[PDB]
């Protein structure tokens, strides 16, 4: 009846550029808040939070300052104290050999440790283990009982077990311990074959009243902090996770793009078809694509992402014309290079509802951000109001009139 | 005769991020510097520098703060003084309230207009004096240009007109005036303009290709040339302490078969040199990088040594970002060197702070 939440790395507040806002505490806060919202009596599931100790006092303050009971534990703390089966030291061998310094080690080496430490943890202390991405189900009842075998949850994307939820009934059960050794023989990124060293039973995550969300935070790059939630556009979701970030955080938002002159999409050298823009990339009779600019004469020759082929030809236009796959001559587009904000991104995307949502929740409205004109080289420092005048977006009536 | 220099756009000093440092003034200054070099006497070819009138006071100060005599003239002043040059100002207003290519187009147009109004020579600010030779720019009798770098025909970078409103120069203008395009070299085919041997004048042209949308800004274009002479030569035309988001300043962190140090990934699983743009982690300057910072990143001890002597500040902060994992690190040049583990330059910057 124990719940092990685990976060490896710096707190999402202090790592606002490489972490998702509330990626370590939203679930545990929502869980503990929900765990003491069903059991009218005394029956409450102990919640443990394992982190590096440099953030024990910080994480411990977060959970009581949110009004929830979560005893924060340390990674090293339960290793200083060993355990008679003490020989677990393999964990620190991997721990020291990759990430003992300050700079955030490469993410994959942390997800590796999450795997290893999660398997290790249930060997020493029985109960459940959840990723912090495991919140409580909506309008359902949370039920985390205590069974008799080591069981995990269904590998949601495959047909096997998965780390996102596990359970062990006794300290060093001859089934949890054997799974650990298979990880130590070939430790690697998400090795799902340690469970294949036996026949691990399955737990239906839905039957517990909880649910898993996949943030996929290693597959390449992503949006940082609160930007990850602003893109989901559920104002409920943003308001929920806003406590775990800063509405005023400034970040280099390489995603914040916008084209200056709109160009078109079409259809073999004249190619001066009647598009209404000053330029377009058009698909030819066959072969591939071109780049045409009516103002000069260029007709550079540059299967996916842009395909106008039947009925309407020189008629379609903008969308995600980021065709900057042809890194040849192209139209001019604007990019945030430094100190952009949520409000800045909202102003660029011409999302008046988002500009209004942020301005109400307390966002400062005239902070400066650094923008560049890519190919050109023009670097401009803009307030959200100044960006809005430049981009010609009818949202200044909101920014340039107080209220 | 007369030498017509032309610059369309903002002064490279005030545009250190979209222009090359000394792309507008290095060539013309060295020209005047070379014309006065000998005991020639008093006769010296008059040099004109054509720019937008807003930067007349800036340029007039720049050439005077140097030891050169260059009469700066305004593009808009001569077009208002004119006779049917409304096409020039019509092109001026409908293009240049911008895009560099739109600019180079106006350079081509205004240069042809210039030789129609005022006879003499025209050179790009890229046209320097030749090395160890003597500059000899006489006054001939026909409209003649230099030879294009590629192929075998005429070119815009060096031209000549002998008389005001020559019946051949004016005609070349008209071929451009109603088929305007980027580098329309077919206006010269409307006759056979004689050819000028660039070596016989004592001047030489360099090509920066400033409109390839991928160049280096300000002094970074010269720091990459690795010629300590070339940077020190052009360093007056920039700022050794300028801060820029230098996205080109990138670095690596690394380098069933055997693949040694990856580049497949041994430490992890993996089921699937600079050219690395692929769907491997690296660091990139995202804000306020400097020449010294780039030198520190590139592990160019000579550049770190050359810059530190020429007066570069060594304790400015720059913003760097690990690519895959959003990580922002604020670094002094020394701190970048310790982080990147650069043996000699780290000790060199630590000892220059005390
Ligand atoms: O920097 C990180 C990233 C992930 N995790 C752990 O992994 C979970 C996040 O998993 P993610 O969504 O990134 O991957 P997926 O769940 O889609 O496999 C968190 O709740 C933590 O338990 C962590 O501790 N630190
Ligand atoms: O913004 C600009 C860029 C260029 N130029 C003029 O065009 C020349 C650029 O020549 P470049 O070497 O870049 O072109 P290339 O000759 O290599 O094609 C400069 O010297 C200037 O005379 C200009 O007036 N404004």
């Amino acid at each position: 009846s124990v719940i092990h939440y685990l976060w490896v790395g710096l707190p999402t507040k202090m790592n606002s550029s490489a972490s998702i806002a509330g990626h370590d505490v939203a679930g545990p806060i929502k869980m503990a808040k929900a765990l003491q919202s069903q059991a009218q009596g005394k029956p409450i599931n102990p919640i443990k939070f394992w982190c590096l100790e440099q953030h024990q006092d910080f994480y411990q303050k977060l959970f009581n300052d949110a009004g929830v009971t979560i005893e924060v534990c340390g990674i090293e703390e339960i290793i200083r104290q060993e355990s008679l089966r003490d020989q677990a030291l393999f964990v620190q061998k991997f721990l020291n050999d990759n990430l003992p310094s300050g700079q955030n080690s490469d993410i994959k080496q942390r997800v590796m440790f999450k795997d290893l430490f999660s398997l290790f943890l249930l060997v020493c202390q029985p109960g459940y283990f959840l990723d912090t991405n495991v919140f409580p189900a909506t309008d359902r009842e949370i039920n985390l009982p205590g069974r008799d075998t080591v069981a995990t949850a269904k590998s949601g994307f495959q047909k096997s077990n998965d780390f996102y939820l596990m359970y062990s009934p006794q300290r060093n059960d001859s089934q949890m311990s054997e799974i650990f050794d298979i990880w130590a023989r070939n430790p690697s990124f998400g090795n799902l074959l340690c469970f294949s060293g036996s026949h691990v039973p399955y737990i239906e995550i839905e039957d517990l009243g909880v649910q898993k969300i996949s943030y996929k935070s290693y597959w390449g790059a992503k949006l940082p902090g609160l930007f990850f939630w602003l893109e989901r556009n559920n104002r409920q979701l943003f308001e929920e996770n806003l406590p775990y970030g800063d509405i005023n955080q400034q970040l280099a938002c390489s995603f914040s793009r916008k084209s200056l002159a709109p160009c078109s999409v079409c259809y073999e050298k004249l190619l001066a078809m009647p598009f209404t823009t000053n330029e377009a990339y058009i698909a030819t009779k066959a072969n591939q694509i071109f780049y045409v600019n009516k103002t000069t004469k260029e007709c550079v020759c540059v299967d996916r992402f842009h395909k106008e082929k039947i009925r309407l030809a020189s008629e379609s236009e903008i969308n995600q014309l980021i065709r900057s796959l042809d890194n040849f001559s192209h139209p001019s587009y604007i990019v945030n290079i430094a100190d952009g904000t949520l409000l800045h991104h909202a102003v660029l995307s011409n999302n008046i509802k988002q500009v209004i949502m942020l301005l109400e929740l307390g966002a400062k409205f005239d902070l400066k951000a650094s923008y560049q004109i890519k190919p050109e080289g023009t670097v401009l420092k803009f307030t959200p109001l100044e960006l809005a005048n430049y981009l010609k977006h009818e949202a200044i009536a909101t920014l340039l009139q107080s209220h």
